[PDB]
């Protein structure tokens, strides 16, 4: 009944899973077109999936390997004393992080991925076992959980807000300039690279002419307006008759739109 063997197994599965995703995220032949995703890459490769300069999966790797090591180590310095309180800290942080991950899928991304879902259940499995695999005689644990979860959520949310650069100085003027010449952006709301392009403008993207190519969602035939323009992939810029496909920096969009970049 009392066992840390299951922790090593669940953390073992977790370590393989999250290590494989790093490999897919790391090898990752780079692309912007994202022409073809049913799928899972649509949820996955969302910025949100990068954390502090490294893949989110690599963070879970530090975690899943962390919990594994605490379970495997024999009771050595500082282990018997700090083993189980450090397990409740690390796992609590992992559950909290996951509930935010779960929140992103259901609410903001409105989609799912089986790799990501398996990790939740693995961590939910870790949370149950850690609670029922040691004796700490009560209200301490319920409070220690909220403390760690709170610190985790604040740090997590804080990083994903400090993740994006705010409006570039060129951004504001360009957006108004494209609005005048009718430089339009064709893309989707689910499209991760459209989000990347959106984030390069910031709040100034309100000014940018944007056509939703698929209002109904993924898997559905794209809207008429985009089909008339021959849009095969997202995002796609049409500026002064010219066609530019993929994410473009503010500098490159300014060149296409004829927006003066003066430094003299």
């Amino acid at each position: 009944r009392h066992s840390r063997l299951i922790l090593a197994i669940l953390a073992g599965l977790g370590s393989l899973l999250t290590a494989y995703l790093t490999y897919t995220k790391l090898t990752e032949q780079p692309a912007a077109f994202c022409t073809g995703d049913g799928g899972c890459d649509l949820v996955l490769s969302s910025r949100w999936a990068e954390f502090l300069g490294i893949p989110t999966a690599a963070v879970g790797l530090l975690g899943f390997l962390g919990v594994l090591a605490l379970a495997v180590l024999p009771d050595l310095p500082l282990v018997k004393r700090w083993r189980w309180p450090a397990l409740f800290g690390l796992v609590s942080a992992m559950t909290a992080f996951e509930m935010y991950m779960l929140y992103l899928m259901v609410a903001v991304l409105r989609q799912f991925c089986m790799y990501c879902t398996t990790a939740i259940i693995l961590v939910a499995g870790l949370g149950l076992v850690t609670v029922l695999g040691h004796r700490w005689l009560g209200g301490k644990l319920a409070f220690s959980y909220i403390l760690v979860a709170f610190l985790t959520l604040v740090t997590t949310i804080g990083v994903y807000a400090n993740q994006v650069p705010p409006p570039s100085p060129l951004a504001v003027g360009l957006a108004a300039h494209l609005r005048q010449i009718g430089g339009t952006m064709y893309g989707a709301y689910w499209c991760p690279h459209a989000q990347d392009q959106k984030e390069l403008f910031g709040a100034a993207f309100d000014q940018v002419p944007y056509v939703e190519c698929s209002p109904n969602g993924p898997g559905t035939p794209q809207a008429q307006e985009c089909t008339e323009a021959g849009i095969t992939s997202y995002p796609t810029w049409i500026i002064n008759g010219r066609t530019y496909t993929g994410v473009r920096s503010l500098e490159a969009l300014a060149v296409a739109s004829g927006y003066p970049l003066e430094e003299g």
